[PDB]
């Protein structure tokens, strides 16, 4: 299948070189596996999910995305038109408020929910979980996404927008699970993003266009649109039977572009993630 006028970030992770258009991608789209979106919610009424999408828990007063931001990322992983795997299931998890901000016991409560709850959904290709969030080092909340990954889920996490090295954020730091920093459309580390020995990976993450509330669309920046980039592409290559929960980020970094970016520090991967489709 191939996606014409695609956002630039689904067209960089199906090209070797930046600058095109087009995303290229198997039409199996992810069909059979589910993405866990633990953030602010996700408006699963927005038409881009196709009814693909649903909340399955909240920790506040309302399920609703009062804020935009798991919709955000929610349609990178998954929408018709801003996802990379677009056929997958989306189920929504809101452990942060509707200022995009939560306490880590929440944020920890979500991750065991996720868990758990994989045991009651038919997902045959396998399960992901993305997480666009975090704040300061907590081995509590490593130990965490630990668990989440351990318990067979692929953990997808932000590496942090710090300009910084990602040791010192959380769940960025836990090395159990796939860190993603961002990269901008010219092949550059994004300005904002985190660094260091304990990322996985790169993904698209300057001036991303998906989703929002309001059935509503935008284009906003962060390791946080990074993420659900990964958290798609692991779940596209689950469904192709490429890679399992447990081998998908070391499977993405074997097959990813190698040496692309520009401003990599000396001990960080310069990785950026590839479909290495090929019709
Ligand atoms: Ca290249
Ligand atoms: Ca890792």
């Amino acid at each position: 299948a191939a996606q014409t006028n695609a956002p630039w970030g689904l067209a960089r992770i199906s090209s070797t070189s930046p600058g095109t258009s087009t995303y290229y991608y198997d039409e199996s789209a992810g069909q059979g596996s589910c993405v866990y979106v633990i953030d602010t919610g996700i408006e699963a009424s927005h038409p881009e999910f196709e009814g693909r999408a649903q909340m399955v828990k909240t920790y506040y007063y309302s399920s609703r995305d009062g804020n935009g931001h798991g919709t955000h990322c929610a349609g990178t992983v998954g929408s018709r038109t801003y996802g990379v795997a677009k056929k997958t299931q989306l189920f929504g998890v809101k452990v942060l408020d509707d200022n995009g901000s939560g306490q880590y016991s929440t944020i920890i409560a979500g991750m065991d929910f996720v868990a758990s709850d994989k045991n009651n959904r038919n997902c045959p290709k396998g399960v992901v979980a993305s997480l666009s969030l975090g704040g300061g080092y907590s081995s509590s909340v490593n130990s965490a996404a630990a668990r989440l990954q351990s318990s067979g889920v692929m953990v997808a996490v932000a590496a942090g927008n710090n300009n910084a090295d990602a040791r010192n954020y959380s769940p960025a730091s836990e090395p159990s699970v796939c860190t993603v920093g961002a990269s901008d459309r010219y092949d550059r580390r994004s300005s904002f993003s985190n660094y260091g020995s304990v990322l996985d990976i790169f993904g698209p993450g300057t001036d991303i266009l998906s989703t929002w509330i309001g059935g509503s669309t935008r284009s906003i920046s962060g390791t946080s649109m990074a993420t659900p980039h990964v958290a798609g592409l692991a779940a596209y290559l689950m469904t192709l039977g490429k890679t399992t929960a447990a081998s998908a980020c070391r499977y993405i970094a074997d097959t990813a572009n190698k040496g692309d970016l520009s401003n990599i520090p000396f001990g960080t991967v310069n990785l950026l993630a590839y479909n290495n489709y090929q019709a």
